[PDB]
C-alpha cells in the first residue's frame, strides 16, 4: 500500500507510478534548438531512475519563444531526429516521455542563467507593452494575426511532438511566459477582447489550449501549467485559477500542472516544503481537475502523504532529480515497497 | 516561513509551534492508577524535544474504564498529586500539558501489551451484548443510569484535569473504546435512543462532549479523537465522520483528532504515511473544524506540507517520538527554522 | 556480527555495547555544585537512549578547580546524595553510571557560556605564571605541597565516586585544564622537577594517575582523558601522547580517552569527522593500550568502522547526543541489530 | 576541511578527491566484449555524479577469462574503438578513466547473475585440478607456457588500455580468479615452483604485476587488487598479504586495492560496514603501500573518518553507486564542501 508507486491512469495511459520528473531547462541544446548529447545521457539517467513519466524542459514553438539560445526546440521537422531519439531513449530507460510546450512572450531572450542570465534585446512579443522589469525590452503587444500565428505554432509544435513519439503535452501556461501573461493582469492591459476582464484574459489562452486538444488524441494525455497565483497585488489568484481550470477540464484537458510565480519579480512567496501543494488541493477538489503537484517535493513520505490527502494525482519532481536521479527507486525501499530496478543493479538494492 | 513552527491560536492559548505528542499508553502506573517515576521521565523528556503541546496517554476515568491494570487514572483525589506534578514537569520543560480522558468499554480488562495482551475477565460494559474478539468477555450492554454514571466521570475527570494544571483536554471516542463503540455499527446494535440510526449512535458521545465542554473554560482547548472510519463494511465512514464533527463543532469543541481503526479486528486498514490524513483533511474543509493530523507522519517536510495544504491545524506525533523524542529540536533546523533548544544544548545545534 | 553492540570486557565490567556517552558539561549544578533536577533529567535519558556506558560531566575535586560557578562538584561528603542518586538513576535506565574528574586550573572560574563566558577573577592555579589568553587572572604557579593537595582532592574525589556507585572513573587530563595544561609546553614552562623536558611535564599527571588507581579496584576501570595534541607549534604531539600512553599502561590506567586542543586558543584544529580518531587509533596499535574514539562521531556506520579498523576500543559521542538522545536505539536497527529498548517503546521499532 | 575531497597524488596524476567508483561488472557487453550503449550511459553518469576515478568492470584479457559471455574484454584490437569511446566519455564528464584487467581462472564461463549464475562448461584454467565448487568444470592445471600467455595477454591488456585513453590500471588478483587462486592454498595444491610455499605461491602473481609495470609508465598508477584474507582455514591471510604487498610496493606497484574473499564458498565472512578497512590498515600502516579501501562504505562522514585515521588513501564504493550515482556531489555539501556540480545542476543544490 503506496499510492506513490500504484499506477495511475491518465487518458488512456497507466503510468507505473505517481512520480514525473518536472520540466527543467538545461539550456545545453545547439543554437538550432537541436538535442544534444548532454539531454540523451541527462535524461535517459532519470529514466533508468524510476519516474514512471518525464516531462522535457520547455521546448519553444518559434525561436522568438525561446528563452535562452540554447532551449531545445520544435518549430522545424529537423527537431524531429534529435527529439525522437530523446524519446526512444527515455522509453527505452522505462518511462513515458512527454514534453512541455512553451513560449517565452515577454521574458525571451535572457543569457544563461549561469552566465549572468541578462535579457538579450530581443524583438520579444506579449499581450501588453509592459516590460519584465529593467533593462527587459517592451513586448510588442500581439495583435490577431499574431496570436493565430503562435496557436498554429503550439498547434504544429504539438504534431510534431507526437510524431517523435511523445506521449504526453504540457502547455506551459506559467511563470510570467507568454500564456502566463496573458492570464495575469499584471502583465494584460489590453483594451480589446484579451484583456481587462478574467474572461477576456482567458480567451487566447483558452484558444491555444482547445487548438491542441483537438491535435492531441484523447488517449495521450494533455497537461496544462499555470501559475495558481503570481503572489502580486490584485493580480491573478487560486480563485482565478479555478475558474480557469473549470474552462480546461470542458475543453478536455487531462490534468493542471500547478506551479506559481513568475509574472513579475518583486513579490514576496512564502517558499516552504509543499508551498504549492494547496493549489493542486483546491483545484483536484473544487473543480474536479486531476492535478500535479510539484513545489519543494524531496521526500517519499511527504510525496505519499499529499497523494493520500487527495491534494494531487501526480506528483512532480524538479531540483531533488538534478541532485538524486534514482530518488524514486530509493524511495521505494523506504516505502515499503520492492523497486524495480535494472537487473545490472540488484545486488545494490 | 515555516507552518510547522508558527504559532497555534488555540483557544485562549499559544501553542509555540504546530507539533504535538499523540497519546500513547504505557502501560507503567501503578495498580491504583498513579503516574510513577517512567512517566515523569518519559514525558518531560518529549517537552525538552521540543513539541509545542503534550498530550498524556488515555487516563482511565473509572477502574473498570481501563484497558490494563496499570493503565494512568483519574477518578479519585488522590490521582491528583501525581497528575498535577505530571502537568508541572511537562510545563517546566516547555510544552503545554494536556491529557486524553478515556474509557476501555468492551476492551477493558487487558493485560501489557508485552505480557500477552489477553483479556482479563473484567464486568466490562459497552453499548451491545457483542464481544470484542474470541476470548472477550461480553459487555454488559449500558442502560441510562450506567451511561450517566460514566458521563460524570469524564465530567469529574475534566474538572480533576483541570485542578492538575492540564490546558487541553481530549475525549477519547477511538479505536473500539467505549464512545467509539456507541458510535460505530458494528459494535453498537442497540434498539433504544443509543443505537440504529446515526442521531441515536452519536447521542450518548455528543452527551458527554457537551458535558465536558460545559465544564472546560473556553480559553483551554476541547479536543476529541474519533476513528474517522472502522474501515469495515457497512461500518461507521468518513461522511459520518463529518456529521459528527458538525455537531461537535455546533456544541463549542474545538479540534477533532481524527485516528482510525481499532472497533473491530479482522479489517483491512491500508497503512501508509498520512493515511488517515484525508480524514483531517475533508473535517477541517467540508465542517470547519480545526483538525489534527496523525499516522504515520515521521518527517518535517511530509508535517509541513500537510499544513500547506490545509489538511490539519495540528500535527500529532506518536511512534517517531519513542525512538526520537527530540525529533522536533532537529526538525527546526532541517526546514530552516532556527530551534529555540535548551541553553545547555545549543552546542549541539 | 556489528562490534559496535558486541559486549565490551573492561576491567571486571562488561558494558553492553562499545558506545559511550562522552563527559559534557551542563553548568547547571548548584552554587554548592549539587545535583539538580536537570542532570537527574539529562542523564537517564540518554542510559534509556542506548549508550551501554555514560560518562558524567567534568566533576571538579576542588571548589577553586570548576570551570564556571555552577560545575558539579564531588569535593564534600554532602555532594554524595544528589551524585549517589544520580549514578542509581543512569543505572535504573540501563546503562553503566561513570564520572569524570576534573580541575579546571588556570582556565577555572568564568560564566556559563550562554552567559557571556568571561572569566570571574579567581585566584586559579597552573604550572606556570602565564594567563590563558587576554582577560584571564595570572595563574599562580604550583609547588610541590600544592600539587599533593590536588592529587590528594583527585583521590578523595575517586572515593567518593566509587562510593556514589559510579563504576568508571575517568581523570581529565585534556582541553587545557590543570594536568593538560602540565602536559604541554605552551602552558608550563616550570624549570623544576615538574616542566621543561617530557618526563619531567608527565611527572604531576602520572603521579595523580597512580595515586587514584591506587585506590579504584581492578573491577571498575580508569580512563584517562588527554588532548593527543594541542595543535600547537612546538607543543604537545603524538608521539608524546604515545609515551604518556606507554606510562599510563604500566601504571595499570585501563583506556585513554584521546580527545585534543584547548590548551590554547589561536591554533588551527583540522575539524573534520573522525579527526582526532587517528590518536585513538596509533595509541591503540603502537603501545598496546586501550582507547577511546570521540570528534564528530555522528553515524552508525562511521562508528562500525571505526571500530572494525581496530582504531579504538570505545566509542565515544557528545553533541549527537545532545540532539539526539536515542541515537543508539536506531543506530542498532540501522546495523541489522534487533535493539533492545524498553518494552514500553517496542512498537515504535 | 575535509580528505574526502582534498586532491590525492598518484603516480603523476592528481584525482580530484578521494573517491573512486568500484569495479563492477555490468554482464551487457556484446558476446564479443564490446562496449555497448548500457556501459556508456553507465559510467558517464556517475562520472558526473562527481567520483574523481572511475575503475571499469573487470575486463577479460581473453576470452577464457572472462566471468560471462558478456564481459567487456581487451583481448582484440577491436575492443579498442567501443573501449577508446568509454574513456572519453567518462572523462568528458569530469572523472579519471581507469579500468580493471582480469582473468576468471576457475571460475570462468558463468552465466549472468540474475539468469542463474550456473557454470557454462568452459575449458577453464587454474594453478590445480580443483574445481571451485558442485558443478564448476575441473580447471586445467597452466603450463609454464600457459602462464606467459596469460602473463602477455595481461601486458597487451594494459598496453591496449592505455592506447584507449585509460590512465590507471588495476590488475585484478583477488575473489578466486586466476592470480587468486594462484596465490591462496585452498586452489593452488602444485607441486612445482609456483605451489606450496608462500614465495612459490607468489611468484606467478608478481612476474604478471612486473610484466604489466613494465609497459605502464610510472606517471599513469597501476593498482592491485587482492583479497587479503581467503576466509579459510589455513588459507591466505592477512600475514600473507603484508609479505605480498611489500613484493608488489617493491616492483612500483602504486597502490593495493584490499578486498576479500571469493576463493571458496563455504567460509563466515564477518560481514559490516568497514569489515574490510582493517586490511587497508594493516598494509598502508605495516608496508608503506598505499591502500584503497573497500566493503559497505556507504556513508560521507565513514569515508572521511577512515581517510582521518590512516587506513587509506583512497575510498572505493561499489553498491552506494549503482543506487546513488551523484553520491559524492551531495557528500561533499554533507561535509561542507562547496561541491563543484554541472552549471546545468547548480540550482538543485
Ligand atoms: C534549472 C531549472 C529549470 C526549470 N525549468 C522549467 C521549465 O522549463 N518549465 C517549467 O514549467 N518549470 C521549470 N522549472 C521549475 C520546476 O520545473 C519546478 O516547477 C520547480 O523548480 C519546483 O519544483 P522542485 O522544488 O521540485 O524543484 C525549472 C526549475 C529549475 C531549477
Ligand atoms: C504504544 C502506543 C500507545 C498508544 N496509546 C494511545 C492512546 O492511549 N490513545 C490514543 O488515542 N491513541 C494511542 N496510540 C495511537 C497513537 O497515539 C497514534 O494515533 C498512532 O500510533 C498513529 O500515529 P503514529 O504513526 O505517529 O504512531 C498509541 C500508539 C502506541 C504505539
Ligand atoms: C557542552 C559541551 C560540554 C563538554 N564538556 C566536556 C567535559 O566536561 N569534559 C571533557 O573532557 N569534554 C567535554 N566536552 C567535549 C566533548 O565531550 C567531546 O569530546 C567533543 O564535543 C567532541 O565530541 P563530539 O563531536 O561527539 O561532540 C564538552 C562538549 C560540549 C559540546
Ligand atoms: C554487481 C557487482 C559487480 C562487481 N564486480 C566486480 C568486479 O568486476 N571486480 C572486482 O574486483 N569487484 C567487483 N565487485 C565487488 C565490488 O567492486 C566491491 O569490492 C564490493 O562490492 C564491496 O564494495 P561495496 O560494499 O561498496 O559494494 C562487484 C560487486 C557488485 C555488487
Amino acid at each position: 500500500m503506496a499510492l506513490l508507486f500504484t499506477p495511475l491512469e491518465l487518458g488512456g495511459l497507466r503510468l507505473k507510478n505517481r512520480l514525473a520528473m518536472s520540466p527543467m531547462c538545461q539550456y545545453s541544446a545547439t543554437l538550432e534548438g537541436e538535442v544534444t548529447d548532454w539531454h540523451l545521457l541527462h535524461y535517459p539517467t532519470r529514466a533508468l531512475g524510476g519516474v514512471g513519466l518525464i516531462l522535457v524542459e520547455a521546448t519553444a514553438v518559434e525561436p522568438l519563444g525561446r528563452i535562452s539560445p540554447y532551449d531545445l526546440g520544435i518549430w522545424s521537422e529537423d527537431h524531429l531526429p534529435g527529439l525522437k531519439e530523446l524519446a526512444r531513449r527515455i522509453r527505452e530507460a522505462g518511462a513515458v516521455p512527454g514534453i512541455q510546450l512553451a513560449h517565452a512572450g515577454r521574458k525571451a531572450g535572457t543569457a544563461r542563467p549561469w552566465e549572468g542570465g541578462k535579457p538579450l534585446g530581443w524583438r520579444v512579443v506579449g499581450p501588453s507593452p509592459i516590460p519584465f522589469d529593467e533593462g527587459y525590452p517592451v513586448p510588442e503587444p500581439l495583435d490577431e494575426a499574431g496570436m493565430e500565428r503562435i496557436l498554429q505554432a503550439f498547434v504544429e509544435g504539438a504534431r510534431r511532438a507526437l510524431r517523435a513519439g511523445f506521449q504526453v503535452i504540457e502547455l506551459h501556461m506559467a511563470h510570467g511566459y507568454l500564456l502566463s501573461s496573458f492570464l495575469s493582469p499584471l502583465s494584460n492591459q489590453r483594451t480589446d477582447a484579451y484583456g481587462g476582464s478574467l474572461e477576456n484574459r482567458m480567451r487566447f489562452p483558452l484558444q491555444v489550449a482547445q487548438a491542441v486538444r483537438e491535435v492531441v488524441p484523447r488517449e495521450l494525455p494533455l497537461f496544462v501549467r499555470v501559475s495558481a497565483t503570481d503572489w502580486g497585488e490584485g493580480g491573478w489568484s487560486l480563485e482565478d485559477t479555478l475558474a480557469f481550470a473549470r474552462r480546461l477540464k470542458e475543453l478536455g484537458v487531462d490534468l493542471l500542472d500547478c506551479s506559481s510565480g513568475g509574472v513579475v519579480l518583486r513579490v514576496r512567496i512564502p517558499l516552504a516544503p509543499g508551498f504549492q501543494v494547496p493549489f493542486a488541493d483546491a483545484v483536484r477538489k473544487r473543480v474536479g481537475l486531476r492535478t500535479g503537484a510539484v513545489g519543494l517535493i524531496t521526500t517519499p513520505e511527504q510525496a505519499e502523504t499529499l497523494l493520500q490527502a487527495g491534494s494531487a494525482d501526480l506528483v512532480l519532481l524538479g531540483r531533488v532529480l538534478l541532485r538524486d536521479p534514482y530518488f524514486p527507486l530509493r524511495a521505494a525501499k523506504a516505502l515499503g515497497v520492492a523497486p524495480e530496478v535494472p537487473p545490472q543493479y540488484q545486488r545494490g538494492f
